RNA sequence: AAAAAA
């Protein structure tokens, strides 16, 4: 058996047949490193006032912000440890066979992710 | 000319802008990715409540290498003056579509849950 | 794996 270590900032709950398995969120919020891309503004109608250009909002948009890396970097592989991260992180480290993501997600009444029915990992 | 933002994601999207927030209601129906089954296995994991005790280890389903097949529902057809808010993972799978954006530069609460975004992102 | 670290 392996120890699961949650690198994601939210609590991860795996809904298993005998009851849930709960992994606490990481102590520090991790981040992706992205380029700025081309910084523009998108004029959007205020959903409160549809079709009224007079009271349209200016929304910042990053056009083509690109993956530069992650901060912090992945922890080194440790015997008997499997790291729970995001799929997007795992896909950027395909050599790592100790990375999984929560998968087959469960959402609440507000459409927010609250759990997962399984883990996923890259082809091996 | 301003555009109408349409939220295709199941959660409420809040863009935290300088003049006040812009709120987009969640989609009425929870959309899903279509994935292959991959190789279905089980991962023996220590119960975080009882670390290192193999006796009370849990069995976690894992899908190894489940692959993108498509989406259900499909994207709405392009409409003049409409921009669709979706996930980055969906947008990246439809690079020809220049009317897709995702929420970006995310804000997380004390429990590590996404509660807002400071900008939009789109492909180069 | 549908809110660039579920
Ligand atoms: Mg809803
Ligand atoms: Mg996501």
């Amino acid at each position: 058996p392996v120890t699961l270590v949650n690198l994601t900032p939210a609590e991860v709950i795996l809904h298993l047949d005998g009851g849930p398995l709960r992994l606490p969120g990481a102590d520090v919020v991790p981040r992706l490193l992205l380029s700025e891309g081309r910084q523009e503004t998108l004029a959007v109608y205020d959903p409160e006032r549809p079709g009224e250009a007079a009271v349209a909002r200016e929304v910042p948009i990053a056009v083509g912000a690109t993956w530069l890396g992650i901060d912090p970097p992945l922890p080194e592989p440790r015997p008997g440890t499997v790291y729970v991260t995001s799929r997007v992180v795992a896909e950027h480290f395909p050599e790592r066979t100790d990375l999984v993501w929560p998968d087959d997600l469960i959402r609440d009444a507000d459409g927010q992710v609250v759990g997962a029915r399984r883990l996923g990992c890259l082809p091996r």
